[PDB]
């Protein structure tokens, strides 16, 4: 058939990001254990995750993959709506964790008009953090695609993960810049040296954070990765 | 079947640059169009590039493909052998090119104990110009591998071309490090507001201006793009 295969196609490892819309037929494992990452051993049974991955997966995502469009996801971001969303598993949840979340949601959100999205970013450890720009300005641009009127959130609820050295340092770099712009900020006790971290962002600090975290790299893989 | 196909998989631009070695089947036709595009319509007159693009895909060669094995490679450098090939008609070529390229042939066989490549280096215009220090990298690993023991060449010989601006610009801007270090560099007279340019480096000239070359992208694709 393809007398390209098996002839010496491998003799070059060709590591390739390759930016994917979530797709409920390949991604529901690998994005559930994402999401076990993400919020960690003792949250994760908090939380019903199957019920947040299938949110997702009818929600604005964007996935990384290097082995394929049938492969597994090893990098996500999703956009989950608030309000559309204010009866879910997840958002029973975050009610929860903290008077200052359930305070933004009933003064800020449900008071009126604006528009919160529930940020879910998780990617492996190995993941180089230079994917990050374009996987937020693809998704960003499925939201104010689909709204239509370069529209867009207003606010964006991220749950991340940091870690004590022995010193803390961040799992996510690009939480250093979410932290300088965020309306409120918060963070768990450390278990097993893990901290679990909480930021409420408006969509003008959002912009600002993604802007100062592009390099290079980011550049050129937004160059070369993005909508038509 | 391919259930991810016409699933919505691309719906992003994914841009990759992936490296292969040379391919007998496949890259003929592209090779030696290549080539025309390095030597220029008046030269090509004078080479058989046909035979020139044989010896290239018996040779260490990396090229260059966006669209797949299958497809053309759109960049690739190859390194022939001086010695194994001295009748060949590229060398022939060579030797009437310019008193200066007879002479360092002269030298090289009486000193009977130097090794040559005829470097064959070209790419389309579109091409970014960070792909080139993996490039070199690659095939130049070629050669060490096979020799074993951190054995190369120890010069090489590259015909490249620039071009008049209405000042001298580079279609290749690696030529302006290979320049610096050249031990013979020379041009012909602009045709058609095209130069032919010939060097001669040795291999530390060749190393220092792969060094001096790199960049943040070209260290990127290094680390994604390599041998196993
Ligand atoms: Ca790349």
């Amino acid at each position: 058939e393809n007398e390209e295969e098996q002839n010496g196609e491998e003799e070059i490892v060709n590591i390739d990001f390759d930016f994917f819309g979530g797709n409920p037929e390949v991604d529901f494992h690998a994005l559930k254990n994402l999401l076990r990452q993400l919020f960690g051993p003792q949250e994760s049974t908090r939380i019903q995750l199957s019920s947040l991955a299938d949110l997702i997966l009818g929600s604005p995502t964007t996935t990384i993959k290097t082995d394929g469009k049938e492969s597994d996801p090893y990098c996500f971001l999703s956009f989950v709506d608030f309000k559309a969303n204010h009866l879910s598993d997840y958002v029973k949840y975050l009610q929860k964790v903290d008077m200052r979340l359930s305070t933004f949601f009933k003064t800020m959100i449900d008071s009126g008009n604006k528009n919160c999205a529930l940020v879910l970013s998780e990617r492996l450890i190995n993941m180089p953090p230079e994917v990050v720009p374009p996987l937020y300005k693809i998704t960003l641009e499925d939201v104010a695609t689909a709204l239509g009127d370069d529209k867009h959130y207003d606010f964006y609820i991220i749950v991340t993960r940091k870690y004590e050295v022995n010193e803390v340092d961040y799992f996510h770099e690009e939480d250093r810049f979410f932290e300088k712009y965020a309306k409120i900020h918060f963070e768990s006790e450390a278990k097993k040296g893990v901290i679990s971290s909480y930021m409420i962002l408006d969509h003008e600090g959002l912009v600002k954070s993604i802007d100062e975290l592009e390099t290079e790299i980011s550049t050129w893989l937004e160059h070369h990765h993005h909508h038509h």
